[PDB]
């Protein structure tokens, strides 16, 4: 059973996926939708053009999702100061509150569920070599 | 030097290999999604839209668009569905079957050398050892 790092890590992260859907339920929020609240959580405000490349997904759905989460009172649109034309996404009282609670709700189980097959001996040699592959 | 969770450590490190593979596939006028697309075309011979919508967890708008571009290109062709007549199912071409493979081989060896570039032969033995174990 030899396997490429590439394959393995996108498994793994789809794994996590399946587990953040699961742990997000009760709250109503999907994991691609909650990854959208914590992008514009990251940056105090951001354009749609500038989330599309953090995220990684199709610019004319994240549209669609972008106006889902203004319904839930999530998230609402500042005109850019500098563009005018464009738009700055910003989270709204509620959506940094519903976003913090989707943390605390998935966090420690995400953690604990992905990491039932290894000690936390071997959780760590993990988390160590995962960092080395990022600078 | 900060302890970063498993989940999100994984989330950066994916977003990394994405980014990368975006990298060494424009010299071959193919992008990333377009290439994902194919390999699960590739892997599951004969596919339903619906079904690749699932497999991809893509938009089905997005993906019927991407569907076309392949056709266009000479990637994929539809076949009508001997189940259905309503729905289709997509495979790919000789030529799509070669770009494929030859998008693998040109990615294959270099996002894994670019990725595992601060990393011993033997740390990398033991990532995927402990990768592997994420998955049962």
């Amino acid at each position: 059973e030899i396997i490429p790092l590439g394959r393995l890590i996108h498994m793994v992260n789809q794994k996590k996926d399946r587990l953040l859907n699961e742990y997000l339920s009760p709250l109503d929020i999907t994991a691609a939708q909650f990854k959208v609240l914590c992008s514009i959580r990251c940056a105090a405000c951001i354009t749609p053009v500038e989330l599309k490349k953090v995220l990684s997904v199709d610019l004319g759905a994240l549209t669609r999702m972008l106006d889902r989460l203004v319904s839930k009172g999530w998230v609402e649109r500042l005109p850019n100061p500098n563009d005018k034309r464009g738009v700055l996404v910003k989270l709204t009282t509620g959506g940094a509150a519903i976003c913090e609670q989707c943390h605390q709700l998935v966090g420690q189980d995400l953690h604990q569920e992905l990491t039932k097959n290894l000690t936390a001996d071997e959780v760590a040699t993990l988390e160590y070599l995962l960092k080395k592959v990022l600078p």
